[PDB]
Formats: C-alpha cells, sequence, structure tokens
C-alpha cells in the first residue's frame, strides 16, 4: 500500500473509464493472458517499434480485465506499473517488498525494462512478480538476448504494425484532441488520406504515430497559412505537401507538372545520352512504373546491371539518369567496386563492429543511405570486387534491408540500383550471355531486372555526339566569353575521324582536345585572340586552322 | 554468508521440494560423482547442447545428495548456484574477489555451481583452483567450449568433460508422463498418452530448432494454457496439439498426419496443378518414387536417377520445380549445373575441387557444396549430351553408390536425393531413332542403372491455352494493389499461342512477350484514367496488334 | 602489510607439510641453487614441455630449504608465492595498479635480500600495461628480488623473446621430461598418498605396467602425470565399485582396463572370451569370405601375433597388399577383416587410390606447408587417424595413382609415421594397412610378379609383407554366394514380416547367369536385385503381396519370376 505515490494505477483509472482508445489486437490481448496463465515461460514482453501502441496494448488489456473475461485465477489481478521516473538502492527493497509479499495479485508492468538489465534477478526466480513489459526488437538483441539465465523467463509477442482500416477509427478517437488547439476542420478525406498516403512512401517512422505526427504538421500548416498570407480545412492536399517534406521523397496526388515530364523522360533524356534505343525504353519503363504506385513493395524501386563494350555510355547513361532527377550531379551516390580485392574489406562499407578502433567512423554505403534514403547508388565495375560482396547484394535483392556493424537496420525499397561492368567485351551475344551466367551464380541473377547490353556507335550516331562535345566546349570557355564559330565541314570531319568502332567516344574527346585546344591555348596565352571574340575553323586539307 | 546475494542454494530448497525430479539419466550422475572423487583433475564440466538437463542433473544430484546416497566423502557436503549475468567496465573482478573470498574463508568442501562460465575463462581462479579448497561444477555447450577452454585457456588440464548429448523419443516420453501431474493441478483438464506421443514425434520431426526435454515441454504447456484459456473439451488430444504446431510453424494440421499413404497417393494433379500435359511422364516418375521408398531397394542409391529430353520450353524444369516442392517443402531446393563448360579434359576437377592449396579449393565444387549442405536437392544437369565423356564416370560411382568424396576429406551422401539429366537430343525422330541416338551416344550401359528415360510429349496446338490460362490466372495476382480486373476472350488468348510459341524455345517468352505488351501498354491508362477497380479492361484484337 | 594480501608463504606451507614429496632431479635443483646464488642478474626460469614437473621443482626446493640441507647464504629466505591475477583485476582509474606494484616492490626491497620470490606462469607478466611489467625491470637487474619461474615453451617462445631486452635478465633452466626408470620411480615415491586418499591397494606390478603402458599408447602427453592420472583414475573406479554394490585392491591389468577404455586400443592381457574369439576367428570370418583360405590365415595369423605379446611395438600390425583376378573378394575380405574386429563396417578409412591419377592430388592425404590456402584445416588421412588409433586403412587398387604417391607410403610402411602441415606425428603402429590392385588378369603366378615388380620398386616391395595371391572362383561355391546374398535380402526384409522359400533350381540358375569369367562374382547384386526386389516392389504397392507371407520363387523357363 506504500507503493502509490512511486507507482501510479491502472485500477483506479478501470473503475473511473478514462482511457486511451484501444481497438483490435484483441487476439493479442488473449494471447498475453494465455503465455500469463502458464507454468514455465510465462509473463511475456513486447516487441515492436516506436509507435505500435504497446501501453495501448496493455491499457485495453487492463480494461478487458476489468470487464471481466478472464481465466479462474484473475480477480482482476490489479494490474500496476512501476514509475521509471521515480528515480539510493535502500528504497527499492521496500518498493519491491509490496509486490513480493503480495498473492501476485498485485503484478506490476514495467514500461521500457530494456535497460534495467542484481537485485530483481533473484526476486523473480522464485515466481512471484510478473515484470511484464514492453521493449523493441534491437533492445531485445542487443540486451537480452545471449544471456541464458533471463531467456527462460521471457517469451516474446511479435505485433503487426499497419492497420489502416484501424487508424482510420484511432484519427476518429484522437481527432478532437487536435481541433481544440488547431481550429481547422480535418474531413474524413484528410482521415483516410494520412491514413492512405504516407505508408509505402515515408516507410521511416511507423503509421500509427507517423500519420498522427502527420495530421499534426498538417493542421499546424493549415492554423499557419490562416494568417495574412497562405484554404479553411484540411484536404487531400496539405498532407501530400507534409509527405514531400520528410525525407525527400515525392509523394502526392500528382504535382500536375511532374505527369508531363515522366511521359517525356526517354525524349528528354536522349539530349544527353545519345544512341542506345533498347536501353532508353527499358530504363524509362522501370521508373514509370514505379512512380504510378505500380511496383512491388518490397524490393528497391530499380535494380539492375548492364555492360558491353567500351566507350559505348555505360556510365553516362547512369549519370543523366542522377541528373534528371536530381537537377544535379553530386546528388548521386558512387562506389567503385574496383578496390574490393581482397576478402575482409566488407567492413568499408558496413563500419567496424562494437570494440575496434574504427568505430564510430561507419561504414561507406549503408551510413550514407540511411538518411536521406532515395538517391541512386552507382556500383561501378561490379565485376572486380570479391565474390563475397556479391552475397550482401543478394540479401539486398528481394529482401529491401542490410544490417550493419552496431545491429541497426536500414532500408532499401524506395532506392535505385546501377551495377556495371565489360564482361568478355569481345563476345557477341552468347560468350557474354555464359560469362554472366557464370561468374554470378544463377540465384543472384534471377531475382534482377533486365540485364542490359549495349550496343556501340555508329557513323550516324557521331554527328550529335560531335554536337554535343562542342557545346560542352563552349560552356567551358565562355567565362573568358570565346564563344566558337565552327564550320559543318569540320564538324563532319570530326565526327568522321574519330570514329573507330573499338573504344567508342573517349578518341573523339581526345581529337577534340587536341585538334581545338592545341592551337587555341597556343593562341591565347601569345595575346591577339583577346576576351571578347569569335573565333572561326575551317577544314584544312589535313588539319584545321583559326 | 555474507554475500549470499549473487547465488542460489540447491540443497536448502531441496529440504523443501520445491525442485522436480529427475528419473533417468543416472549414468551421468555416476560418472559426475566418480569425477568429483578423485585428488587430481576433478571438478567436472558438463558438456552439452542448451536445455538437455544440465541443471536437472546437477539437481538430481542435489536430491540424491540430501537423501543420502553417495559416498560419505561427498556426504555432508552443500552445492551452492551462481548467476553471472548479475555481475555484468570492471568491479567484475571486485565481485568475483569477493565471492571466491567467502568461497576460501568457508574453510570446506562447500561446493560450487557455474553457468555457462565461458563468460569468466580467467588468471584469478586458476590460484584459488590449484590448491584444493574449492570444487566447481561448470557447465556449457560443446563448441563454445572448444572456444574459450582451449585456445587462450592453458588450463584444461584441470578440468574433466562429461557428455550428454540428447534423450530420445522414447526417454522424453518417459519424461513427460512423470511430469504430467504438476500441470494437472496448474491449470488441469486431462491428458492422454496419445497426445503426449504426439506431441512428442511431431516436434523432433518439424520443430527443427530447438530440443526435446525442453522442447515437448514447452509444447504441452502451451497447449494446455490455450484449452484452459478456450473456456473464455476438458482433455488435450493428438488434434489438440497438431493444431499447436500448425500455428507454430505455418504448415495445417492435415499434411501433419501419416507420411507415407495419404502422401504418396497426394502424386495425383498435385503435380498437374504446376506442370501442364505430360500426364503420362507424371504417372512414370510417381510410380518410380513411389515403389522407391517402399522399403525394399539397396540403403545405398539415389532416390530416383532418371532424365528426361526433347523439345524445350515444355516444362522440362517446370516438372523438376514441382517436384521438389511437393516433396521437400520447396521449390527454391533444385540446383542447375550446367554441363557447358566441362567440355574440358581438366575441367571435370571443378565440381569437386581436388587439393588443398591450389586455385580452387575455399569454393569447394559446384555439385558436392551445394549438397553436403540441403541433402534434399534435385540436381539438374542441362545437355548431358555436351559434358565430356569423364564426368560419366562421377555420375556412375554416384548411382553405384550413395555417396562421393570432394576436395576437403569430406564424404558427401547422395541416398535421398534425385538426379535430372535433361538434355535436347531427339530433334528429328519421334519415338524411333531418338532411342538409338540416346544409346549410341552415351555408353549404353550406363544408361542400365538410371530408370524411366521417358520423352515429353510436344504440347498440343490446343493445349497451350492451359499454360497460358495458368499464366492469366497467376498475371491476375499482379495489380491486385489497386483491385483492377482483366478481361478474357478466346481470339485474344490464342492469339498468344501463334505469336508467342516460337518453336525453338517453347513458351520463355511466353511470360515477357505477354507482361510487357499488356503491362506497359496499360501502364498509360493506370496513370490517366480510364479504368478504375472494377473494370474488366476489354482488350481486343485490333486489325494487326493488341491495343485495348 | 604490502605482501600479505598478495602473496602466500610458500615455504610455511611446506613446513605445514601440506606439500608432495618431490622424487629425484637433484641436478635441477642444483643448478637453480648455483644460479639463485650469484651475485647480479639471479632470476632462474624453468622451461620445458607441458607436465614434466616444472613446479615440482620448485616445492622441492622449498622442501629442501625447510629441512635444512642448502648452502650457507640460503637459509631462512621463505619462498613467496607472488600473484597478478589479484593485483590487476580490480583496478579501474588511471595509475592504481602502479601503486600496488610499487607497494609490493618497496615491500620487498626494505627487508633484507630474503624474500627469494616465486612468479608461476610469469607469461602473464609482459601485459597489465593499458608501462607495466616493465617498472620491474631495473630491480631485476641488480640482484633485488629472485623470481623463480616456470612457463611453457610455447608460452616463452611467443610471449617474451619478442621483448629480448627483458629476456636478458632470465635464465633457462631446460626441464626435460623423464625417462621411463624414473618415471617408476616416482610413481612408487608418491604410491602412499594415493593409497591414503582411497581406501583401497596398489601394486608394485601395476605400477610398472601403468608406467609402461603410458608410454607405448597415449602419445601426445607427457610421462610423470600422464602415468599417475591412470592410476588415479583405476583407484576411483576400484572405490566406487567397492561403494554402492551390497580381492579389493588395483592390479597390473586394470590399467590396461583403463587405457583401452580410452583410446580405443585392445590393448591387455587377453582376457577371457577374447581368446575363444581368436581361437575361433578362421571360420568365423568365413561366414562372409567363401573361399582364399590362403589369405586368411595370413590376417589371422597377423592378429594373433599382435595381441599375444609377439610383435615389433614400433612397427605397423602388418602391410599386406593382396592381388588377383577382378570380383574375387579383396575389398570385401578387408570389409569382413574390419566387420569382424569393430562389428562397425562405416568405422574404417577407405581412400580410393582411383581419384590421384594426377601428380598434386596428393596434398589431400597430406595437408599444404604454411603460408598457402588450406593450412589450419590438415590432412584428410592424418586428421582421421591422429583419432581412432585403431582402424583399417584401405588403399582401393592402387595402381591408377602414377608412380609418385608410393612415396608417402614408403615411409608410413615399415616405421608408421607421417607428418602432416603443421609439423605434427601421427602413429600407424596399431593400423592395418591393406592395398589391393589388379596386376596380373589372368596371368599365371609368374606373369603377375613380374607385372608387381617391374611397376613398382625394390625400396617398396621390400617394405610391405606377403603379397598374397588371390585364386579364381570355384565354379562349385557360388552356390553359398547366393546363400550370403540371399540372407542379406532377407536380413533387409525384417522391417516388414516376409520370408522366402528360395527353390534349389532357381538358385543354381542364379549362380549359373551372371559370373562370367571376366568380372567373377560382381554382375550379382544388380541380379538380384532387378530379379527379385523390382519384382516385389511392383507386386507390393499394387496388392497380392502382404507382410507376413512366406513368399516363394519359382523356376519357370523364362527369367525368374515367382
Ligand atoms: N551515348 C552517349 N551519349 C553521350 N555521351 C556519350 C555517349 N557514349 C559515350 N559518350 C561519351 O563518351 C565517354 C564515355 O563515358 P562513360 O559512360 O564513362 O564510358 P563507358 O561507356 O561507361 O565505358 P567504360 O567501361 O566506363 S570506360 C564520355 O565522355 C561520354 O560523355
Ligand atoms: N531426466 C530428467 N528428469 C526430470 N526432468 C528432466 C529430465 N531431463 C530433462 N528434464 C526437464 O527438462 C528441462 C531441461 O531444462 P534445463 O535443465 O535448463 O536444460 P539444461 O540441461 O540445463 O540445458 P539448457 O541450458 O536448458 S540448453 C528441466 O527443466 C527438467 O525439468
Ligand atoms: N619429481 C617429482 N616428484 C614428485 N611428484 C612429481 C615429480 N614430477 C612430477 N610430479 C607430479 O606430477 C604432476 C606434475 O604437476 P606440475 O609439475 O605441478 O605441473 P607443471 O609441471 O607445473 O606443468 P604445467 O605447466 O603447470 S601444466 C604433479 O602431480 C606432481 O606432484
Ligand atoms: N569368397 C567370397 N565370399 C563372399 N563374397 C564373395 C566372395 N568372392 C566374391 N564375392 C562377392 O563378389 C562381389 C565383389 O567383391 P569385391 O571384393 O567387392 O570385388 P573386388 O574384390 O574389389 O574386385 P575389384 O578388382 O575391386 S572390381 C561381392 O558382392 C562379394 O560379396
Ligand atoms: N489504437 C489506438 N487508438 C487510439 N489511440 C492510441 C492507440 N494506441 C495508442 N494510442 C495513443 O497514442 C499514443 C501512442 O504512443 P505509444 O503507445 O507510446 O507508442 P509506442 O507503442 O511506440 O510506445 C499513446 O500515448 C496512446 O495514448
Ligand atoms: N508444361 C508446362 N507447365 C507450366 N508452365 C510451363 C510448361 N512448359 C513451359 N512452361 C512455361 O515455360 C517457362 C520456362 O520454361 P522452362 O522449363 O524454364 O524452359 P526450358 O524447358 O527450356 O528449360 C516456365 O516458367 C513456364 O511458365
Amino acid at each position: 500500500q506504500a507503493l502509490q505515490k512511486y507507482s501510479t494505477d491502472l485500477t483506479a483509472r478501470a473503475r473511473e473509464g478514462k482511457l486511451d482508445p484501444v481497438i483490435g489486437r484483441d487476439n493479442e490481448i488473449r494471447r498475453v493472458v494465455q503465455v500469463l496463465s502458464r507454468r514455465t515461460k510465462n509473463n511475456p514482453v513486447l516487441i515492436g517499434e516506436p509507435g505500435v501502441g504497446k501501453t495501448a496494448i496493455v491499457e485495453g488489456l487492463a480494461q478487458r480485465i476489468v470487464a471481466g473475461d478472464v481465466p479462474e485465477s484473475l480477480r482482476d489481478k490489479t494490474i500496476v506499473a512501476l514509475d521509471l521516473g521515480s528515480m539510493f538502492e535502500e528504497r527499492l527493497k521496500a518498493v519491491l517488498d509490496d509486490i513480493k509479499n503480495s498473492a501476485g495479485q498485485i503484478i506490476t508492468f514495467i514500461d521500457e525494462l530494456h535497460t534495467i538489465v542484481n537485485m530483481i534477478k533473484p526476486m523473480l526466480a522464485r515466481g512471484e512478480l510478473r515484470l511484464v513489459g514492453a521493449t523493441t526488437l534491437d533492445e531485445y538483441r542487443k540486451h537480452i538476448e545471449k544471456d541464458a539465465a533471463l531467456e527462460r523467463r521471457f517469451q516474446q509477442v511479435y505485433v503487426g504494425e499497419p492497420s489502416v482500416e484501424d487508424t482510420i477509427g484511432i484519427l476518429r478517437g484522437l481527432k478532437d484532441r487536435y481541433e481544440v488547439h488547431h481550429g481547422v476542420r480535418i474531413t474524413d478525406s484528410a482521415l483516410v488520406a494520412a491514413a492512405t498516403l504516407s505508408d509505402r512512401y515515408i516507410t521511416a517512422r511507423f503509421l500509427p504515430d507517423k500519420a498522427i505526427d502527420l495530421v499534426d504538421e498538417a493542421a499546424s500548416r493549415l492554423r499557419m497559412e490562416i494568417d495574412s498570407r497562405p484554404k479553411e480545412e484540411v484536404g487531400p492536399d496539405d498532407i501530400a505537401d507534409v509527405v514531400s517534406a520528410w525525407t525527400g521523397i515525392p509523394a502526392g496526388r500528382l504535382l500536375e507538372g511532374e505527369t508531363a515530364k515522366l511521359l517525356r523522360m526517354e525524349d528528354e533524356l536522349g539530349k544527353r545520352v545519345i544512341g542506345q534505343k533498347a536501353a532508353v525504353t527499358a530504363v524509362s519503363d522501370a521508373v514509370r512504373r514505379s512512380r504510378a504506385g505500380v511496383s512491388d513493395p518490397n524490393r528497391p524501386t530499380g535494380a539492375f546491371m548492364f555492360l558491353g563494350p567500351t566507350g559505348v555510355g555505360k556510365t553516362e547513361l547512369a549519370k543523366a539518369l542522377a541528373d534528371f532527377l536530381f537537377d544535379d550531379e553530386r546528388a548521386m551516390v558512387r562506389i567503385d567496386m574496383s578496390e574490393y580485392g581482397e576478402k575482409h574489406t566488407v567492413a568499408r562499407l558496413i563500419g567496424a563492429p562494437p570494440g575496434y578502433v574504427g568505430y564510430e567512423a561507419g561504414g561507406q554505403l549503408t551510413e550514407a543511405v540511411r538518411r536521406r534514403p532515395y538517391t541512386v547508388v552507382l556500383f561501378d565495375e561490379i565485376e572486380k570486387a570479391h565474390p563475397d560482396v556479391f552475397d550482401v547484394l543478394l540479401q539486398v535483392l528481394d529482401e529491401g534491408r542490410l544490417t550493419d556493424g552496431h545491429g541497426r537496420t536500414v532500408d532499401f525499397r524506395n532506392t535505385i540500383l546501377i551495377l556495371t561492368s565489360n564482361l568478355g567485351s569481345g563476345g557477341s551475344a552468347e560468350q557474354v550471355l555464359a560469362a554472366v551466367r557464370a561468374t554470378f551464380k544463377p540465384e543472384f541473377i534471377n531475382r534482377l531486372d533486365d540485364v542490359l547490353i549495349f550496343e556501340g556507335l555508329n557513323p550516324e550516331e557521331l554527328v550529335r555526339i560531335v554536337d554535343i562535345q562542342l557545346a560542352q566546349l563552349g560552356k567551358r570557355l565562355a567565362q573568358r566569353r570565346l564563344q566558337l564559330q565552327v564550320s559543318l565541314p569540320a564538324k563532319r570531319w570530326l565526327a568522321q575521324r574519330g570514329f573507330d568502332p573499338v573504344y567508342g567516344a573517349r578518341p573523339l574527346r581526345r581529337l577534340v582536345q587536341q585538334a581545338i585546344g592545341d592551337q587555341l591555348a597556343k593562341m591565347l596565352l601569345a595575346g591577339q585572340v583577346h576576351d571578347g571574340d569569335t573565333v572561326p575553323v575551317n577544314v584544312s586539307p589535313d588539319a584545321d586552322s583559326l
């Protein structure tokens, strides 16, 4: 009776009727009471993530106890809690004396007992206090997993997060508490919008609490825009607005200007990547079948690998892909699989486990994808890595998460995966087909999307490349204001001279440099071509004079 | 008695009987009390898997003590337990000093007991131990003990191992039927020997993660608690436990019954639910697998060594994928190893990997390292005709004695696997020259040890509708995220046949050919509009191609 | 009060008589004394493989000091048993172990030079750092403390010789293991302690037999304790047999009982029943091999000699190579032998020499040198033989491996020696090597005894024992062969309750078809299968046959039928 202050009550609140809204999970409450009425491995704990409603689980348990659906050994059982805000070791003895001397009738519920585990171990060894708790999977696995002394008295009970149809009524039961501060109307449309939008896209928090914070920030945004400079009720708009401002991944109804660009991706990308019709069709069909919600929910929103002959665009295409989605090139995650020539370099992209020298440094991939999980990762020269990182990527595909040294889990269900190589480089189709089937096991290539092949450059395809390179050189030497004047004969001359179909486009850059920049840099330092000038070029018998 | 707050007693509470009697395992107690009665290398250590009865044996010895039956040397000597999860950076050695000093000044032979001491061992107990005043009785698991007590120990010269592997079905049944009344008063429902034996056998067979003496008690107590809660049937029975096992694993209560008759009679269209046509082949293979597990064939032979060849794209692999699915409860079990690279004399060592210290050693062989683990697979062999006439010697050794040797030195076992040697021979002959070519190309005596050599019959120009129909029934699940139903029309569905067969690789493309077309041709409607989740999406056969 | 809670008094312990009476080893005690009595750098360190008594010498020195048998400047020195496990243990702060170590050193150097110190297993002296076990190094090289130590060879080399400037202040006393006679002396000295502990008696013949067996069968540990452990084990077993059970002393065969109760070796003095089985061997082995009377006698005589006590203790128990026509029963004779003296057909180590046609494939039964891929795994054969040191090695058809693998057996034989990757050695001294072949193939004994000579070498044929030649299958005895096969089949038909009623003409046609002169009885098991097992399988799953029916067979004009 001397515990009423250091610990609150759930028997008085039961009768006095005030209780947070509880719905569903009745099978879970039945499981809880069934495992409580056992002889061994009784008094379970709750496993999950922030935003399940496990306090709500035990609250519904208490409400059903006070209503009465219990077995014979549960005469209301007066379940209680032990306040962690009750924080020396002398008081705890008398605090636990009431629980011990009880008949197991004032059993307690230690909310978040993860870190409490000296004192309560022998006090539990006799089987007198239930010590029911509520923790998460990471804390179970790092705290109470290896100790065989306590895993004989704890039978975990897993819980299911997404419950959209009941989150509707949950919002119904909590909508009132937010219509008082925010003088706003969150319509049923807003309820079922918060319920059915942020689940697949904002998978960084969890539905029952991310949906509460979504409507909270939406009501705050509405009460904000109410003033002089920004609607009178939350609808299907401010919800999507808050969806956009979280973790960077855009997800709404439609931005009313993005539907056009997406229809025009193939054409828009053809001005930076040239040729590869099959490749552009396949890489375009891959993102449109995702932005619309057609793609599968447990998979990276894009994952394939291509290869072929050199100098064709295997990197330029991925770089243009990073360009057209983030508007800048630096927003791509790029790690080159060339340096991974030994086995033990797995911890370079994973981070060393607790207890070694480089411990707080974190990985190079998982740390860059944990925060801002929408960028595109480029695995340049995947063929070079030790055939053990391929086993990590095996887990990555078709599962969508990986663990690093510290024991946390990050998600990969909204990113794009690009891998490249040049296997064979001389086989037309069957040699390279058998080679890619033989170098990576058929159980890893099974999961992938289409493995693409680039075809190579041709004469008609090189004049446009020359035009692109010349426009680029203009952009470069525009800051000394020496805009170019080049003739179509010289254009075709370059496009013809640099053509050899074994190296691709790199000889064209080499020829452009050695042919123009040579003479241009020779003149620009001897004077007479000073700033604000336009130089012409003309095909000389062998060279091209200026 | 000064710091007895991290220590529990075993004889005091034995003077009350709050322990469980441990009938059975009376050899181990005699072995332990014999070891503990020596002069050097005393204080044994119990080595065995988890939840095997390690704590049960020491408690049984404690109870035999409190009764009094051992030699009077060990008589009148108590035991004290310890919990290490209460001690644990630092001050663990300080409390270790406290407890060791307590034991030391106790000035007697008060035996200790330290569970899973592989976390304790270090150099702080050996000067205490090589003097003869304390007696510690520890316990751990086999591989763990091999880790912490062999490399950094140098102490193994003063520890004696004791082995407790696992009880058997008949023994855990006696254990259960001994430990029944306690629960018949805890809950109190009723108990049946049928339920006990069913729990024992079903746990042993299907709960392949935990072990017997605690695994059985767990299931029994769970079923009893569920049937006490159900009163929200005053007995537990075999079904009353099979339901729990089904809820646990996922496999329903039906298949969790007799596994010979009701299984070998399911060799029916349950295969034909995944394969289409080829009922003759399915019947032949079913008879071969039925008669093979009868119990009269030699105990050293693959469970089947048949092969099937002919036209591709007819579902040659699909038969095997469905076969492994039905038998081993998984279709991700077959392992395909192409006989293409094996066209060179030297490369036959690729599927084994001969020497330790050469290029391919750690990777093992392609065949063995994928068989010694998961010895339930269904190995496939593409284009068996192109493999050099030296791997056939390996195959002979396989299907003449159910074992093989890798390079590491291990022995892989083949007495419960299934071989399947696909091919592509027989391009011109119907049934007359295909067998002659198979006889002439391969060694005509190697084929003798094989089973039926059936050839897959071609697909009826009508019987492509069934395969494409299973395909459509499948792809109907694809757009279940927006509940957009699909249309069917015999002109459209049969339009897939004559334009997707391409009779050099059967229906290889018949998945992509239709999926890309329909999916990516409707994928723009799925963003613009024109459909909602009740629309048949009527697709028609336009004058030339398949528009909507 | 400094070295009062971090140390005991070994001298006072010996004064209280609670130590064991060291016997012998006066050379090493004299060396330790004439080192400990030096002027500067007086610190001996007892070095030697583990188990040979590296501490016993220190207890001996303590006893000698207590008794007063030491030179003038060594009386009343009270050697101290220092320890560091209880100094570095409780300390979680900056500079706290240093205050304790300095207090101990100060308490030593305040008193006169009469606190001779003793740290056991001093390979635990280089740690404690984080400048520890290193401040203690000026005092060492000045003769302030004496610091008698004791460390194993391996730990010494691994932990100290990496710290050369510290190893200089030490002196090594190589404590080699004793021989059998000294071991008998020590055992006879210690007999009374165990005779008092266990209320039994121990015979001198038992002590001698222990000291002799513990040297010939347990070749992984060392003598002065490897022997004592057996005496203790047998005393304890006899005690347990006396108690708890409603001619009370250990004997010289209980020790053999122990040393056979582990390691599997049947070493003993032919207890009863065993002799009956050995005398009844040629016939008992005949029930599984019919014919070859010449060979069974040889192997039987080998086993008889080896277990009767007349055989060279350092050479294998036999190295037979028998060869002959195809399908005569060579591998089957070997398997029947292994089944005889083990009753476990899968407890022998057969290796198929048909695989080693390549040169480099020998590495599987040796290992790999240090610095290569598979090194810590070992060798297959060596690993299989290091445990179970009683198997029956076999070499299936050793004619394929090209003549280089013949240069490992060349010294496996005649010594029972083999050295794997790690540099270890294993003993084949109590195995039966057996290697078949197929030279000849029809030729007479003087046309195959030329094949052996022209294939192998003199250095090889000289190693192995008699080269048994196998006769051809007598056309008569195949009836008994078919009898054996039908018995094995009936044994396979035991989960059900079926029997057979095999008729004499059926058995005759069976022995008549499937014994072609070039391949012997090999095409008989497959014929039995395809003519009985499959016929019954088609006849059991489809009714018309049920368990219990004494199924008869017939001799129908066509292939055999029911
Ligand atoms: N289709 C193309 N469109 C635009 N630029 C291209 C194209 N093909 C090649 N290039 C240019 O040629 C060079 C090749 O770029 P990359 O894509 O990095 O080379 P690659 O095709 O990936 O071959 P490797 O294996 O990486 S050397 C770059 O300077 C590109 O700008
Ligand atoms: N022979 C036996 N007699 C009575 N009870 C037994 C017997 N064997 C097992 N048990 C019971 O089965 C349970 C086994 O659990 P433990 O004793 O913890 O197992 P263990 O041998 O300590 O190995 P771990 O640590 O559990 S993997 C005990 O609670 C016993 O009551
Ligand atoms: N000369 C001896 N006289 C009497 N007993 C001996 C003698 N040599 C060895 N022993 C006994 O043989 C055993 C050897 O044990 P120890 O010498 O203490 O072990 P150790 O020599 O320190 O080897 P390590 O490195 O500690 S495992 C003890 O039981 C000794 O009593
Ligand atoms: N005297 C015999 N007693 C029993 N079985 C025999 C006898 N002679 C031959 N056999 C049988 O003949 C068959 C072949 O015997 P194996 O010894 O295995 O052949 P093999 O001696 O190894 O000949 P190769 O050269 O290796 S093919 C087995 O089924 C034996 O049971
Ligand atoms: N099913 C539900 N319906 C309505 N409100 C709920 C429900 N579950 C929880 N709540 C309320 O929302 C909050 C959720 O937070 P909390 O339960 O602490 O999350 P967690 O379970 O991760 O600890 C609680 O304070 C509770 O009052
Ligand atoms: N009899 C069949 N039953 C079901 N699907 C079949 C059948 N024959 C072919 N298929 C289809 O063809 C696809 C590929 O055929 P597959 O067997 O992989 O090619 P191959 O026979 O050349 O190895 C299967 O995934 C399946 O969709």
